[PDB]
């Protein structure tokens, strides 16, 4: 019930919410059908439109008008945004030259520069260049302030997950808005864009910026706008709140535009019909900036211009139908479109089987335009699994396509020419970031970054402590003139042991063999120095990784590589080696094919054994430092130490051996040397965080040797490739991956072909940030470089995407 006979007189766009049944006058009352009877008349005035004209200048105030051009409008804070231009000979903000804002220039009574977030739906990154001729105000923000060539959204690249990620700094698996449509099996309730379930607070986790602000004493405008409120009235409302008295005035505001997304779905991302929505959005930015200029706030407020996701060409004919693959199509529920999520239609059917659905959807048609995954197998960079609202079975849809359950779903629903939701590394899905104001830098371009980082920066802009989130605070310090956050590196929790030679060969009973009994004081002191760390500066270039949890591990040195060997997991946590551009690849010699050698620094009890692999018919082994890249025949024996061995499915060994034999030397050639850190990851509860021992679900049969869910590598070189990786004076360059450790290559449809045709494609799909690996291992890399810590945090958030420009 709403008692809609209250009044909005003196309450239009009130900031505090009034509870049912009393009627509301806030910017969300329409969406709840709860506005007072006189909300339209009082709060949504339209008379005489949105612009002053010469003949209105100096008019007698008429309270009916949408906005005013009477002499008293400046002190009332309700002039039309163009009032000073039409009536007082002033210029539009866009016509003024840009001039560096070195210090905030704020009216007295302003405690801090306000922040205005101007959010645009479906604004594809490339619109900034391609539409620049019809967007002069946006182009002035971009060229005079701080801009990125693009900003990466979160997956799925849909509105609700992304706007709420912008507001919280959280991945959708953590904040709970994992799609525009969701079923929660614990609530037994469905969330949809249409209707009332979405307003229930139980769906929305984390802490959005307006709550962070309010908890810390910083007042916030209400961020949400009902769709029927015209944009001109939204801008006027913001400008009116900015005229409130000091103690009542908010410091943070949001504007939202449904465009250009609305027209992009109808016309495609570059339909000729898209020029006018871009012009209209630019005009709205111009009203805001003119309005700030009237209030003397145009060199006081920080403005962020930001989008939720881009837009791709998608039409009805590019739809795959599950009815062309599955026999049982009526036994499933599909969430369809630019991603798929599948679950059982009925929980009472125990002849539903995910294994059979996946197999029926795998590589079944030559050009197939989607790929099925159990969610724990999705690329870890998507961070899309740890939530009960994410169905176990997921379809990753190719850009430009849809999936649907049956043809009748698509013609009983062609209209549309645009859509979005695909993998967040797809170029068409990228969106925009510009920051302009006293706290942002002047005429500065910054590299692309992820939208999960912005909440921390918005908190820095407002002097707030951010709630715990998934940004890396400090990684965006290079966007800011001041208010930077100066983090300190985490403290190491476990210090390593440095074992020497402590065991005789006969103490080991591992079932391993090696033909190594090939028997010099010159060369002998030398090999002793290598085991004590004499080449360590060449192979460990950025210091040893720090171990941020409690565990027992050993540093082991070798001529060609250094490792941190876990006595608990029986294998290295990390293995670090440098490969110069001059390095040569060699074979594994015949007599060494099955060689595994006890390591006399590490007890039998803290070693793997060969018998376990012999007996486990599913599981084989590989090595972390590759024997192919040994510096000499004699050094190569170190690569067969049992402390360099790790468990690998034979199907995974295909991928790993090709990476190590072919790709590393390719990278060294191209990048002028590389330093590689490789290791295992265990994430059996798919939470993106390092597993403890009692979470491990699989061991090499009959043993305590844990099986990794993934293998990573971090591949670092000099950004100035004219300097070799091991003698780099300035910034670094990194690419990394987290490969899933699977017992088949069903993910790669062309895996019967030579590895040259499919392995690197797989690795690109599983590209990762160094920070993703940090979460999954509890290790902290790049501890000892020449570089500032914020620069290193930016390097750790980099993702190498393998998209063109
Ligand atoms: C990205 O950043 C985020 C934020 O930093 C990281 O997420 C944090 O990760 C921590 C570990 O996974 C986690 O800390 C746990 O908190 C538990 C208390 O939880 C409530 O309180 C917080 C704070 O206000 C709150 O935000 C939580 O919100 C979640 O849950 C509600 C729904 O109930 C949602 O609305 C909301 O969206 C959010 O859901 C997400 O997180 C949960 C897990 O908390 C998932 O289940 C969801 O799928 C979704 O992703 C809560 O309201 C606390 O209980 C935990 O302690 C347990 O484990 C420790 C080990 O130290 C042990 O001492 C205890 O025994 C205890 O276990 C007991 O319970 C078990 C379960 O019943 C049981 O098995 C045992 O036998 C025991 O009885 C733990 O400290 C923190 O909640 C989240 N925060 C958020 C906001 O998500 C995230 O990791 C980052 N991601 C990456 C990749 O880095
Ligand atoms: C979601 C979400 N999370 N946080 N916020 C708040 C937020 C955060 C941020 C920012 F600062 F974070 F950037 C910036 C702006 C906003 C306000 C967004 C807003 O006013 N709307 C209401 C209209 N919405 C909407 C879209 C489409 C349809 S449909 N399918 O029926 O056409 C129905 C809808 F209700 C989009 C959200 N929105
Ligand atoms: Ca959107
Ligand atoms: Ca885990
Ligand atoms: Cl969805
Ligand atoms: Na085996
Ligand atoms: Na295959
Ligand atoms: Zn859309």
């Amino acid at each position: 019930w709403t008692a809609t006979s209250g009044s909005c007189k003196g309450r239009c766009f009130e900031l505090q919410e009034v509870g049912p049944p009393d009627c509301r006058c806030d910017n969300l009352c329409k969406s709840y059908s709860s506005c007072c009877h006189d909300f339209d008349e009082l709060c949504l005035k339209t008379a005489r439109g949105w612009e002053c004209t010469k003949d209105r200048c100096g008019e007698v105030r008429n309270e009916e008008n949408a906005c005013h051009c009477s002499e008293d409008c400046l002190s009332r804070g309700d002039c039309c945004t163009n009032y000073q231009v039409v009536c007082k000979g002033e210029s539009h903000w866009v016509d003024d030259d840009c001039e560096e804002i070195k210090v905030p220039e704020c009216p007295a009574g302003f405690v801090r520069p306000p922040l205005i977030i101007f959010s645009v739906d479906g604004f594809r990154a490339s619109y900034m260049k391609k539409g620049s001729k019809v967007m002069p105000n946006i182009e002035k923000l971009r060229s005079c302030g701080t801009h990125a060539p693009y900003m990466r959204p979160v997956y799925p690249t849909k509105t609700f997950p992304n706007l709420y990620t912008l507001a919280t700094g959280l991945y959708p698996e953590s904040h709970g808005i994992v799609g525009n449509s969701m079923y929660d099996p614990v609530f037994d309730a469905s969330f949809h864009l249409r209707g009332r379930e979405k307003f229930n607070h139980r769906w929305w986790g984390g802490q959005p910026l307006w709550i962070t602000a309010t908890k810390q004493g910083v007042r916030a405008g209400t961020f949400f706008w009902s769709v029927s409120i015209p944009h001109e009235r939204r801008i006027l409302t913001i400008l009116q709140w900015l005229s409130l008295p000091d103690n009542e005035r908010p410091s943070v505001y949001a504007f939202y535009s449904e465009q250009p997304d609305f027209s992009g779905h109808k016309y495609g991302p570059f339909g000729p019909e898209m020029t006018n929505p871009l012009r209209e959005i630019d005009k709205t930015v111009g009203q805001l900036m003119d309005g700030l200029k009237q209030l003397r706030l145009h060199r006081c407020v920080n403005v962020i211009f930001v989008g939720d996701h881009g837009m791709e060409d998608v039409t009805c004919d590019r739809t795959e139908f599950l009815s062309n693959y599955l026999t049982n199509v009526d036994d499933i529920t599909l969430v369809p479109g630019t991603l798929g999520r599948i679950r059982a239609k009925s929980i009472n059917n125990s002849k539903y089987d995910p294994k059979t659905i996946i197999a029926a959807l795998t590589c079944k048609k030559p050009d197939q335009h989607f790929k099925p995954y159990m969610k724990q197998h999705l690329p870890k960079r998507l961070h899309y699994a740890n939530n009960r609202r994410i169905e176990d079975i997921h379809l990753l849809v190719d850009r430009r396509w849809h999936v649907a359950r049956k043809p009748l779903d698509v013609y009983k629903k062609c209209f549309f020419q645009g859509d979005h939701g695909f993998d967040n590394k797809v170029n068409s899905m990228q969106t925009v970031f510009v920051g302009y104001g006293p706290t942002f830098k002047y005429r500065t371009k910054v590299p692309p970054f992820e939208n999960i980082e912005l909440y921390n920066v918005m908190c820095d802009l407002l002097g707030l402590k951010p709630a715990p989130n998934n940004g890396t605070h400090g990684s965006l310090n290079h966007l800011l003139r001041t208010n930077t956050f100066r983090p300190t590196m985490p403290d190491e929790v476990s210090r390593p042991n440095y074992p020497g030679i402590m065991y005789l060969q006969s103490e080991f009973d591992l079932g391993c063999t090696c033909d190594d009994k090939v028997e010099n004081k010159l060369e002998e002191l030398n090999k002793r120095l290598h085991t004590k760390g004499s080449t360590k500066e060449r192979h460990l270039l950025y210091g040893r990784p720090a171990v941020l949890y409690r565990t027992s591990y050993d540093i082991l040195y070798h001529t060609d590589f250094e490792s941190g060997y876990s006595e608990i997991f029986l294998m290295p946590l990390w293995t670090s080696y440098t490969i110069s551009k001059q390095a040569e690849v060699s074979s594994i010699p015949e007599h060494l094919t099955n060689c595994v050698r006890p390591d006399v620094r590490v007890s039998p009890g803290f070693s793997q054994n060969c018998l376990a692999y012999k007996n486990d018919k599913q599981m084989s082994y590989g090595f972390l430092f590759p024997p192919y890249l040994s510096s000499s025949p004699e050094a190569k024996y170190d690569a067969f130490l049992v402390t360099n061995m790790v468990p690998m499915y034979p199907a995974f060994k295909r991928v790993w051996a090709y990476f190590q034999r072919v790709l590393v030397k390719k990278y060294a050639s191209e990048r002028n040397g590389v330093n590689v850190i490789s290791g295992p990851i265990f994430d059996y509860n798919y939470d993106g965080l390092r597993d403890t021992e009692d979470e491990i679900k699989q061991y090499v049969e009959g043993s305590s040797i844990p099986v990794p869910t993934h293998y990573y590598s971090i591949i670092t070189s000099c950004l100035d490739f004219t300097q070799p990786a091991d003698k780099c004076d300035g910034p670094l360059s990194v690419s990394s991956f987290i490969l899933p450790h699977r017992p088949d290559n069903d993910e790669s449809c062309n895996s019967s072909e030579d590895e040259s045709k499919w392995v690197e494609e797989l690795m690109k799909m599983h590209t990762a940030r160094v920070r993703d690996i940090e979460h999954l291992t509890g290790l902290d890399f790049y501890r000892k470089t020449s570089r500032s810590y914020s620069e290193i945090l930016t390097l750790k958030t980099y993702l190498h995407t393998y998209e063109s420009e």
